[PDB]
């Protein structure tokens, strides 16, 4: 923490950004979350055959991911903040930028592990930091974001700019993002802490939150060697043919019932031109000539320059729609909900490259939320959220758990047949290094089916 | 996993292997635990590995490299080369040499490990082979490589061979040298290897000049920078994490070794001075560094990662002649090779020719020493050569002596739990959990491996 000397905040910020994206798109994160959440499937043991399909998350995967949030990301964001505080002139915007990423790092960590270190982390005086409750951590996330919004200065050109790969130092975009991450985090907490409804309402009244694609928080991979999306390498190592990630029936069937024009963007068809999916661990279907008849996840999503989307306007717009449908700090309003639902679906389809005319057709044909019961309207919003997040398995897993209380999650999932667990997965076990080295860690890790605080 | 280019896989392995060897989860554990370097105390480096606390992530990441990243893909590359038309015999040789070297490195950390049953679809949970099996397996792979290799076939891994660009004469020279090195590792525990060592010495054609070195060339190009540079950039670009160990510096000073300025930076007063394990780095009242840090030049972006060197080879040859391993004991020959190896060592680190001459001139002739004292000086030169190559250093230190006569003599770190010097690593968490044929308990870090007496 204080062992390092003078380090440029921008260098550190970008190092964190690159490794964070590398982590989110890596095999020790993307695969566990996609296969365990069942938003994708592995095509059985002959193909993907991922242990994570039956809830076996490797201790290397938890350790590598944990190492990123605490050593690679957290430690260096804190260091960047310290250098920005100590600079002359004080770089207020750099502090805001770094605090927003730090907030998002701790948010992601607690949504996997629940109770985790935070308040005592990155402290030279504390050898072995205590574990904070998820409730503490999530309120800590909100505080960081509010601290960022307070210290930020839109009339100061000084910021992390050349080393800000997200927004190039445009503090209006960081402001817009910080508010949106607040809103998202509040939506995560509001089932367990209903008193958050008020703060949600206040943000909805204020506006100025992520609303179009230019506002997206996205890490841009490129074709340049050295900045290629790790997902490409994953497929190159098995010959360049995408035979590891398959269309899950939990994803494809709802899309087919709604005639969703994203199907060709999310999946490749079978050899006959037909899109067809698979259950968890169901063997991929081939003909006698060994042609693939099952749908695989689109190879386009595993290309070298595939972007890594961290927070999107679709995501925001469908959450706003949900808030109005549920009347969270605002009067229940299915008219406004419908407007935002339609808008979110348009931005979703646009992001994945659906043609304008096909978007129009899809959105036109979808029932107005106005014409449904509040219960059915909310179900359709939740389903659209589930559809939106197939290629964003971390957000998907949060979304699925958040979507319902007392077994009413959308969509309804079955426990994988060959899993030890009798119940659906709800969290990750703690990393081996933290369990060994930290004397203030739990002696025992909670089981993977034990709900986290936010999850009812 | 279907049709894949062997060259693509080979290069992917090479890059990640170098990335692993120069990474903080390998270089730091080995340098700090072996005590060929020190951390300057808790205010500076403050590395847990100084007190033998090797993280379960570090063992897991390293293990993952040898088995998943390296081994699995080398096997896959070999399979694709076997199935190609025409059969790419040289690619197979190239891949087998690297695979041998991967298993060699793994057994020298963990002892008994999977090998014969690894990378097999029919075997869920592979058994652990004895180190003896693995090391003989390493020799077999190298011999298989030398046999299948074809010097009249232009076809090989060339554009994707970052080491030698497909020059199979260099791979031949290397394979023989790795055999020799591996035999030297085994000969204390298995003295019958002396004969095979003798045979290789008679034949020659082993690594002898810098162009023969197996080295991964990092560059200034973003995307191929040495991880050690990033490590120092993250703490401000000033090298305050790796410090001169007294176990390294003092022997160099008593011999007036001209590598001192290449290995270290002097203190602010121009004096080179070292530190004990975990000893706090010394500063003046003005906060200038008076202790010697490891040279920042060694942490530059294009610092090469040396995997097998001609110094290393030449000092081992010198040792073999000094000990009479399959050849008649011969301190004249040993002296010739010792002098030669020291010259190549100093040259590698950029010592000026005149200063090399002075140093080698001033060193006693092995001829004029007892065989015991001559061997001690060879061992000390080997220890000096490997400061910035901590994996090889740790092998070297353990191999250097039997029954507590290692060179140099080391003390156990004060704040370590262990009562004895470190000898191995504990097994990775994933392998202990997932493999039902793994040991229930990991051996303790002070329990000698098979080769180590
Ligand atoms: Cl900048
Ligand atoms: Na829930
Ligand atoms: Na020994």
């Amino acid at each position: 923490p204080n062992t390092a000397e003078k380090v440029d905040p921008g260098y550190l910020f970008n190092y964190v950004a690159v490794n964070w994206a590398g982590t989110r798109t890596g095999g020790d994160f993307y695969i566990p979350l996609s296969m365990s959440s069942q938003c994708q499937v592995d095509g059985g043991l002959d193909y993907g055959g991922w242990d994570e399909s039956v809830y076996t998350i490797s201790p290397y995967s938890t350790g590598n991911t944990w190492k990123h949030y605490y050593s690679v990301g957290g430690n260096n964001l804190m260091l960047a903040i310290k250098n920005a505080e100590e600079a002359d002139p004080v770089n207020h915007n750099a502090i805001a930028q770094c605090k927003i990423l730090l907030a998002e790092h701790m948010y992601e960590a607690t949504m996997l592990w629940g109770d985790i270190p935070f308040t005592e982390s990155w402290n030279g005086t504390i050898k072995y930091p205590k574990f904070d409750s998820q409730e503490s951590v999530l309120n800590g996330v909100l505080s960081l974001l509010d601290e960022a919004l307070q210290i930020m200065d839109l009339n100061d050109a000084n910021a992390i700019d050349e080393y800000d790969i997200y927004y190039k130092g445009d503090m209006n975009k960081w402001m817009t993002l910080a508010k949106s991450l607040k809103f998202r985090t509040l939506m995560v907490m509001v089932d367990k802490d209903p008193s958050k409804a008020t703060a949600i309402g206040t943000l909805l009244q204020a506006g100025g939150m992520v609303s179009s694609a230019s506002d997206n928080l996205v890490f841009p991979y490129s074709a340049e060697p050295g900045n290629q999306n790790p997902k490409y390498e994953l497929i190159e190592l098995v010959g360049g043919t995408q035979i590891l990630f398959f269309a899950s029936n939990y994803m494809l069937k709802p899309m087919q019932e709604r005639n969703d024009p994203r199907i060709p963007c999310y999946f490749e068809p079978g050899a006959d031109g037909v899109y067809r999916g698979l259950g968890n661990r169901e063997p991929a279907v081939t003909d006698d000539k060994d042609n693939m008849l099952s749908s695989v996840v689109s190879s386009y999503l595993f290309r070298k320059d595939a972007p890594e989307l961290i927070y999107s306007c679709q995501e925001q717009l469908l959450l706003e729609a949900e808030a109005y449908a549920r009347g969270l700090g605002v009067a229940q309003n299915l008219s406004k909900a419908n407007e935002l639902y339609k808008k979110g679906i348009r931005e979703a389809c646009a992001f994945y490259g659906v043609a304008e005319a096909d978007i129009d057709t899809y959105v036109t044909g979808l029932p107005e939320l106005t014409a449904l019961t509040q219960e059915k309207a909310l179900y359709e919003i939740h389903m659209q959220q589930w559809i939106d997040l197939m290629d964003r398995p971390f957000e998907e897993f949060v979304q699925w758990r958040r979507s319902g209380t007392a077994g009413n999650e959308v969509p309804t999932l079955q426990v994988p047949e060959d899993a030890t667990s009798k119940e659906l997965i709800r969290r990750w076990e703690y990393s081996p290094e933290e369990m060994t080295a930290n004397i203030n860690a739990p002696k025992e890790s909670p089981k993977i089916w034990e709900k986290l605080w936010f999850d009812l």
